[PDB]
């Protein structure tokens, strides 16, 4: 299960432990269709969040550094990001689409904005290459690369922390770029834990976008 | 996969996410070679790169005396769900004479076991009586002894589990929790043999897991 | 500041880092009505991170059944007396007859208080017989009841402290820990008045702190 | 607090506040409310046997100004609290490595020219940023063209135990030189405020080498 985000990014499900019933078993501390869902909604509405910590996901994410920086602020989770000492490195950059600027009356055509960004990216990247070729270590030369450079990471997180992530990132107040990733995370969450996801939207979700999309 | 511990306790595996390769994939940040994969596991363990092992997760169902659970619950990097004494088998851990078969006492070890059993029976009886009288469970239960068995679900990742083993699968820890740590270690070994072996070889700070098999 | 709780317990403030302004500085990231205005803004908009920069260290004496509920709050630091090696005062929480006010019981409340006291006496006396006989404390103490008082140090930041209050300073929590939560709230209010008020007005999810003064 | 240490060309690590000192760990370990000799002995005992929880009762709050590539590595330390400047909503300064930063590395061009080339691309990226902002482009979008050597600022509250883990990982020759410099500043302040704990740390638990 993979979802493409932005121009070159993505969110892919690597593994998952449990499902809605994992939270049910944990809540009852042990080991009926309607009875189980009722328990899930009960836990959600009353704020009994601990049982959902027993559902865990591992995602593989490709996102721009500025998005990853905001993402990594979520401390109750595990991350492993690219370094280039265990796997090969790649150089791609997030170039906003003209549509991304819709809504703002910019004196510069949204098409020209996309071009200027692409322009600087190319120049920074070429400078980077020029430095490496001259013998400058990568850890130094890389500092000239822009924040829109794509990176990749593995993210393992339990359902409770995931719902906190959605509360903050699947919201109109969050930067549009991370909103997109949050939407993809929500879709995968819904596919693996439909009962929990539904209960979440109904009683605990604090954001807005998940109720519109 | 369930292992009996003490007189009425146990450690049961409920679920597990991943295996040794999960840490390998995480370290390389790649989703998609035994010799080299096992070498990487040893390398990570040897140089202290522990984050990759956080991508292996276990969920256990444990039945242990409260005095043991209190020590267990001090391990904060994990998730717990315990039986609610306020809302809810009423069983207790009675040490066998063999548990004292090592200290010099003024009374036979068997006598100690009898004394413990006796007071537990009296406390339990008092509890049931209070409950019969309409006294709320949350109040009546305060007379129950620390050897009362409780149960909880424990979800923990491999890195945190290894920290648990470093501290509890050791002769300095109380004998009772050592027994549970041994069972946790056995299940860990079965599901992640490569990580477990690398752990014992490069990072394990305790003593018993290098003396006792599986 | 030492506040007495229950019959022999207490909550004592050991140390504190910062005040309301610590959160303001953190939110602004730079080392008054406008400042207080900011605190309220943060609280109403859900900006909780700035309050993580205010930290408290408390010394608490409480019955084990209360401590176990307390220790479920993982985002904090704890150091408690050792049941295996620490010297204890051997004091127990005996509910007052008023504790059962409201519950229709077969026997009178004073009777319940009496029975609890009797079982505690028997358990304690049995414990004494074991220790005097040579039984190690780590084993002998398992017969002691859950109402035995213990002590611990608790270091926690304001954000986690507020989460603790949301859960324990509430009618759904056991009356005994509610009492401790009230004391914690009292100390929080004295050191961080602006944050405390903003909390009650915008984020507090409990009920008792909106009716019980300070 | 008040302590401040300059790092790199425009960065710094400033001590904002501190709760406790070495005695805070001693009291927590004994879980109560002796003498200097026995107390320092207890600190070494704790450090030696890995009884690290008592040190969680010592807390620091730092104000740090560092380039984003350094901050990114720093923020991987989850057991701590952070508050950083929002790029979405500064004085825009950048870390320009000194020619000496390339000592030991045989480069095709003079080290001075490398510093120049870095300064040049940074200038072009910044000027592009300003042009986008002036045209009405949202800051959150325009800022993505800025380089990783852009300076940011943040408050960091962390306890002594977590700080020691931070030092074991960053105060090491295997860490990038830039973060090593910051780790040395953190260690310096730690030493100043908790002499006993720091000394014990260096003697029995520190796994790095530069300290
Ligand atoms: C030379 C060098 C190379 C590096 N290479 C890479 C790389 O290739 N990829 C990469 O992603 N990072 C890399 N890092 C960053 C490394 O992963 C960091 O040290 C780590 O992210 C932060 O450390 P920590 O886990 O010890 O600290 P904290 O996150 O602050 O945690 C402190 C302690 O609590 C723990 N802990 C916290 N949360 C959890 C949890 N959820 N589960 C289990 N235990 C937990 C552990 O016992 C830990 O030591 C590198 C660092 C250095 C110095
Ligand atoms: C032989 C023995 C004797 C003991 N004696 C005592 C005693 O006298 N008094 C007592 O109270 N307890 C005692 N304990 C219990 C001890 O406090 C526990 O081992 C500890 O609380 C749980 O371990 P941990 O911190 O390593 O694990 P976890 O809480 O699971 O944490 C794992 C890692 O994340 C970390 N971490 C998590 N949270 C924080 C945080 N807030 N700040 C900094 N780092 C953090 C550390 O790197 C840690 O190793 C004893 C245990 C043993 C085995
Ligand atoms: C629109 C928007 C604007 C933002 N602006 C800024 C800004 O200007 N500056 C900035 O620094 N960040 C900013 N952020 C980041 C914001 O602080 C993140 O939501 C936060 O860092 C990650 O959330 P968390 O604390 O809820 O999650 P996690 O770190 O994953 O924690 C989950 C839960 O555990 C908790 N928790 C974890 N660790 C601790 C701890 N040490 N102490 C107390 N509780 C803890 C809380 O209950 C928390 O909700 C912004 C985010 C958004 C969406
Ligand atoms: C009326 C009442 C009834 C209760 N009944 C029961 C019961 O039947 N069984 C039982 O076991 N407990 C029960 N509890 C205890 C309940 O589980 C506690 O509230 C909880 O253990 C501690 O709360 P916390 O998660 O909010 O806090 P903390 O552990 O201090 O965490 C603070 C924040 O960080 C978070 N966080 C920390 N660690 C993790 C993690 N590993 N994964 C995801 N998020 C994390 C969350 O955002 C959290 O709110 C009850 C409590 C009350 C008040």
């Amino acid at each position: 299960m993979k979802i493409d985000i932005l121009d070159k990014g993505f969110v892919e499900l690597v593994d998952v432990m449990g499902n809605d019933l994992s939270a049910v078993r944990a809540a009852r501390v042990s080991f009926d269709e309607e009875r189980d869902r009722h328990l899930i909604e009960y836990l959600m509405k009353h704020g009994h969040e601990t049982p959902f910590e027993h559902i865990v996901f591992t995602f593989h994410v490709k996102a721009p550094i500025f998005v990853a920086r905001q993402w990594f602020r979520h401390r109750i989770a595990s991350y492993n990001e690219l370094s280039g000492r265990y796997s090969k490195l790649s150089y791609e950059f997030y170039i906003p689409s003209p549509e991304r600027l819709e809504g703002y009356k910019t004196t510069i055509p949204p098409e020209r904005v996309t071009e200027k960004i692409s322009e600087i990216v190319d120049k920074a990247y070429r400078t980077y290459l020029e430095l490496i070729e001259s013998g400058v270590p990568r850890e130094v030369a890389r500092i000239v690369l822009p924040l829109n450079l794509y990176t990749r990471f593995f993210w393992t997180v339990n359902a409770r922390s995931l719902m906190n992530f959605l509360n903050l990132r699947a919201d109109s107040h969050a930067q549009w770029e991370i909103q997109q990733y949050a939407l993809a995370i929500a879709r995968i969450f819904k596919e693996k834990c439909p009962w929990t996801f539904e209960a979440f939207l109904k009683y605990a979700y604090k954001g807005d976008i998940l109720k519109e999309v």
